[PDB]
């Protein structure tokens, strides 16, 4: 039992900047710093914004702050801690049945407001700062107005679906594809987050 390894923390490595007129990705930590922070769980970098780019040793994806919780997908984070200025922080929400986890939102982040608009005209934010129009098609599904290869959506699980007013409608979970083309997306609705809380 002496030689058993511990899994590393999820690390914030950047963010999707939605502040101004143009959305763009920003990197805040390179691979070497990410690997070290994952092992120690100590991340002293200042955190800003609503959508974080996160990484483990083996995967990279997104995490989104809604209502003071940084939310992401279980298939990316598993049960891992997240790195913080004072060490690894345990998940406050874990739900494998929803493909959902969450931690307390980091100091300095900004939280999205849960949408109460009832609008079906949505916008998916990807890790490459693409803002993709999506028509809501059900409680947990939306169709892309312009389909595209699934490669463009890989790595964007945990990102937000937003309403026209910039409220959070859901967390991107899975892509619905035909012959490698993404025609629709599946997401965790914000109401399911609000219930989990
Ligand atoms: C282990 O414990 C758990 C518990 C609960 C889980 N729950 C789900 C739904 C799940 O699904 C996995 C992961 C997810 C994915 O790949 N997510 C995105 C992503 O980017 N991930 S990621 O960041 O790269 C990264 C892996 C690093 C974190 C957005 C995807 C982008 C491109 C798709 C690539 C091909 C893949 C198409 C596939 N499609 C699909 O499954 O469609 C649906 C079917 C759904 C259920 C079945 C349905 F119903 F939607 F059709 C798909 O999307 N995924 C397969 N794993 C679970 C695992
Ligand atoms: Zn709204």
């Amino acid at each position: 039992m002496a030689s058993m390894k511990k899994k590393g923390s999820v690390v914030i490595v950047g963010r999707i900047n939605l502040s101004g007129d143009t959305a763009y990705a920003q990197q805040t930590r390179g691979e070497e710093g990410c690997q070290e922070t994952s092992q120690t769980g100590r991340d002293k970098n200042q955190v800003e914004g609503e959508v974080q780019i996160v990484s483990t040793a083996t995967q990279t994806f997104l995490a989104t702050s809604i209502n003071g919780v940084l939310w992401t997908v279980y298939h990316g984070a598993g049960t891992r801690t997240i790195a913080s200025p004072k060490g690894p922080v345990t998940q406050m929400y874990t739900n494998v049945d929803k493909d959902l986890v969450g931690w307390q939102a980091p100091q300095g982040s900004r939280s999205l407001t849960p949408c109460t608009c009832g609008s079906s005209d949505l916008y998916l934010v990807t890790r490459h700062a693409d803002v993709i129009p999506v028509r809501r098609r059900g409680d947990s599904r939306g169709s892309l107005l312009s389909p595209r290869p699934i490669s463009y959506l890989k790595g964007s699980s945990g990102g937000p679906l937003l309403c026209p007013a910039g409220h959070a409608v859901g967390i991107f979970r899975a892509a619905v594809s035909t012959r490698g083309v993404a025609k629709a997306v599946a997401f965790i609705p914000v109401e399911s987050l609000e219930t989990t809380m």
